[PDB]
């Protein structure tokens, strides 16, 4: 299908474009503020779909665009936002067009603008770069739509199918958030570099709010160092932390090194060995048997460390043995639950 | 201080055993059925504190306990559960010592014997084996205290601070679970070492129940295998998923390998290279100009992945680099939300 994006310079317009190259076989023709006039009517003569996104007789470009499309003899679809309704509906009537008239909220996600009055975009793009922000009242009230929304509803109605909501197309998953939740919220994504902790996801506005602020990160600023404890045995690194799914860690062991010799009452663990190979050990508290497990990189296995068993680590390689652990719990110096048992 | 514990083979008695001598400085007196009289006595007349974890004439246990303390000068404090509780007072009122009154519900942890009457015992023993079990009613209310927290309590009576709840001194964190979510979360952790998926641990009695199923898993069953995606370029493994914090996986490439090329719009990962050495690029989807970050196992630092980058993962080490990477959301082969594009 021939698709004709208006406005396609803009923030939903660079969106449905990728979108749309990446996943259909359309041809997209772009049109925006520099285009000229030989070219802007071309691609509406040819068009199947339009996708509008941009008195001494001056005429808007919108109704210039209408004007154009009236000699297309194809009666193609045109999707747009009210924010002149009224007007659009007697232009369907007398051309024929099927025009679906939406009223989005306001927008989010990459590529919008910031310092050009989309709030949410100045924001991220301060907070990233350490800067002061304005908040003049935390406690009003945004109605969102996230780019994805946009853009995959617009799909729909490229299709023929869009969501109809009590008589108008209406995107899906609309948001009510207030700005000081908002601002919390890109704080301490920011925050979650030095203390490794990871944003609610199933909350999809505040997953859809951490894939926009990581978009406006400077380019030198991808990477965070992570704190190594480092000594003559190796070295041990937090990974990532979770109040509600545990955490996961890095433990490297230098050849013929053995770690552990402790028993916990309730925190447990799981570990991958990802490089290297050794042994796994284990004895119940209150036994003799010592139960080895041998693991290497070479298959990988997870070894879930029951409660009451006192459990060691060993290389027994030539070279590093590198070893994923998770375990159940944020550790607490205070409570840390773990006794030294040998064996 | 000399503590003495009776019935210290069972279930509670060899928790409170083994945190004793692996916490304090107590010596512990272990007293149970096959202790001689001549060691019982010697026990309870040297003890400081008495925990009791245990008609033609016949004279119970606890009483005979009663009757030779009644010759220990010292007045040792007694701890015991009421399940003939009168009886008790006036032991206290004519003889002086402090004797704490508790009334436990039932009990759950590791080392509670399976088979023999304890419900969660034989389930957890049965479901780790894939044995038939017999629910007569999954809508029956159970009253709980974890081992832990009996445990916990008992120190803190030995110190004079029990917790009191009402006149009585009570255990903490009581649950109240039916027999059908115990169960189904029995049930749910068994089948997360064929989904990656891992338990509620903000959950207090999902995580304490989690800890004591484990406990029960046959000694050569504690690691399982995970699906490693092999092929000529390297493998590629899922480890554990989560519907609220993301996925981790492994990533391992051979030398000279190239892998990625592609981007997404909210998809998100962070890269940790635990092994090897090699390049991370990006590449804005609108732009120029490549980004590298040069990355090894000898310096451990996260790349988050921002949305709307293209970006490619190569090895530039004579060794196999393996990479741990964290994404945003489980992967869904229906919208896999990726698409191919070089540099
Ligand atoms: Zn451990
Ligand atoms: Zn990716």
């Amino acid at each position: 299908m021939n698709i004709v994006i208006t406005g396609a310079k803009g923030f939903v317009g660079k969106n449905l474009k990728a979108d749309l190259t990446s996943t259909t076989d359309h041809h997209i023709f772009e049109v925006h503020r520099q285009t000229k006039e030989e070219e802007l009517e071309s691609a509406l003569l040819k068009a199947d779909f339009i996708v509008h996104l941009a008195s001494l007789g001056n005429v808007s470009y919108l109704d210039h665009v209408l004007d154009i499309l009236t000699r297309n003899t194809k009666k193609p679809a045109i999707l747009l936002s009210s924010s002149g309704e009224q007007l659009l509906r007697e232009y369907a009537e007398e051309y024929g067009n099927t025009v679906y008239i939406y009223r989005w909220p306001n927008l989010f996600g990459k590529w919008c603008k910031p310092n050009y009055n989309s709030v949410i975009a100045t924001f991220c793009y301060k907070i990233a770069r350490n800067e002061e922000i304005q908040v003049n009242d935390r406690n009003v009230e945004l109605t969102l739509n996230y780019v994805d929304d946009i853009v995959a509803e617009i799909k729909r109605a490229i299709e023929g199918t869009p969501t109809i909501e009590n008589g108008v197309p209406t995107v899906p998953n609309v948001f009510k958030v207030t700005l000081g939740e908002i601002v919390d919220l890109l704080y301490k994504f920011k925050q979650s570099r030095l203390d490794r902790t990871l944003p609610k996801l199933d909350n999809l506005f505040e997953k859809d709010l951490y894939s926009t602020y990581l978009s406006y990160l400077p380019s030198t600023d991808f990477s965070y160092p992570l704190l190594m404890n480092v000594d003559d045995r190796g070295s041990f690194t937090e990974f990532i932390k979770t109040p509600d799914r545990g955490q996961v860690s890095v433990n490297i062991s230098k050849p013929g090194i053995t770690k552990g010799n402790h028993w916990h009452h309730t925190k447990n663990e799981k570990f991958l060995v990802v490089s290297g190979k050794g042994v796994i050990r284990f004895r119940h508290v209150n036994d003799d048997e010592i139960i080895e497990y041998y693991v290497s990189g070479d298959k990988l296995e997870v070894v879930d460390i029951p409660v009451g068993y006192t459990h060691n680590i060993e290389n027994l390689g030539d070279t590093d043995m590198v070893t994923i652990m998770w375990v159940n719990e944020m550790f607490d110096p205070n409570q840390p639950d773990t006794y030294f048992l040998e064996v």
